[PDB]
């Protein structure tokens, strides 16, 4: 009877990568002053954005698969889900607001260090939570996303239960506004951002090509590939769920998102690869 416990290590070993690893790039940053820098403060709202997901999404979500009920309240389901919502968006949103950092940098590097400034970055960093902590919770709190059909009303009745339904108008803004358009402006970014490593590498084999003496598309590789390949599936069947009601089965549904989930896990090895980092996680440990 492996299932009982064949999924709950599993779900140990997701939780226990997510808390250490993103404890310890906090820590790093830190306690470290190399590493203070107007870069690292985008790294470190998304660090706590992935430290709250896998410290309050995750465990509870886990014991509700686990033991198919909802032991605590009515009003600690609609808050977790909040919880749950909020954090994603801001997760994805930050991640966005780095990739128009690196943009900023390559594309006017003159101008770069008017631009940004310790003053600048954290109302940058503010207005993302607070646009990330609107679409969340203040729509779920007051009742807007609730569906109108005879299962919705049933699970909601029930204090045992706590299931996802929602609107359409709901589902398809909560979508706009948390995938598709940070996804749009990643990719332009990106885009102008390898046609401008292109056009240097030309014009240094230009001038030094008589001397003897790739690397652009592993990176870009590597940052674009993990963020598609793990949060796009999900949104379209996010999307397609409510249109169509019989195709698409919860445990698609469930599964796709725990998948989701798993980004959090990935952001420390993407984005903490520097030398300085791994002379600081040679200190510290
Ligand atoms: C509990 N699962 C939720 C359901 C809907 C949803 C999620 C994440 C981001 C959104 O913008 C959403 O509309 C998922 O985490």
């Amino acid at each position: 009877e492996v299932w009982v416990v064949g999924m709950g290590i599993v779900m140990s070993l997701i939780v226990l990568a997510i808390v250490f690893g993103n404890v310890l790039v906090i820590t790093a940053i830190a306690k470290f002053e190399r590493l203070q820098t107007v870069t690292n403060y985008f790294i470190t709202s998304l660090a706590c954005a992935d430290l709250v997901m896998g410290l309050a999404v995750v465990p509870f979500g886990a014991a509700h698969i686990l033991t198919k009920t909802w032991t605590f309240g009515n009003f600690w389901c609609e808050f977790w889900t909040s919880i749950d919502v909020l954090c994603v968006t801001a997760s994805i949103e930050t991640l966005c607001v780095i990739a128009v950092d690196r943009y900023f940098a390559i594309t006017s590097p003159f101008k770069y260090q008017s631009l940004l400034t310790k003053n600048k970055a954290r109302v940058i960093i503010l207005m993302v939570w607070i646009v990330s902590g609107l679409t969340s919770f203040l729509p779920i709190q007051m009742h807007w996303y609730r569906a109108t059909h005879q299962e919705a009303i049933n699970c909601y009745a029930e204090e045992t239960c706590c299931d996802f339904f929602t609107n359409q108008a709901y589902a398809i803004a909560s979508s706009i506004v948390s995938f598709y358009v940070p996804l749009v402006i990643m990719v332009f970014v990106y885009s102008r951002v390898f046609q401008e490593a292109k056009r240097q590498l030309q014009k240094i084999d230009k001038s030094e090509g008589r001397f003897h003496v790739h690397k652009a598309l592993k990176t870009l590789g590597i940052i674009m590939g993990t963020f598609t390949l793990c949060w796009l599936p999900f949104f379209i069947v996010n999307i397609v769920h409510v249109i169509q009601d019989n195709l698409i089965r919860k445990e698609v549904y469930i599964l796709l998102n725990w998948i989701g989930y798993v980004n959090s896990g990935f952001n420390p090895l993407i984005y903490c690869r520097s030398p300085d980092f791994r002379i600081a996680f040679q200190e510290l440990l």
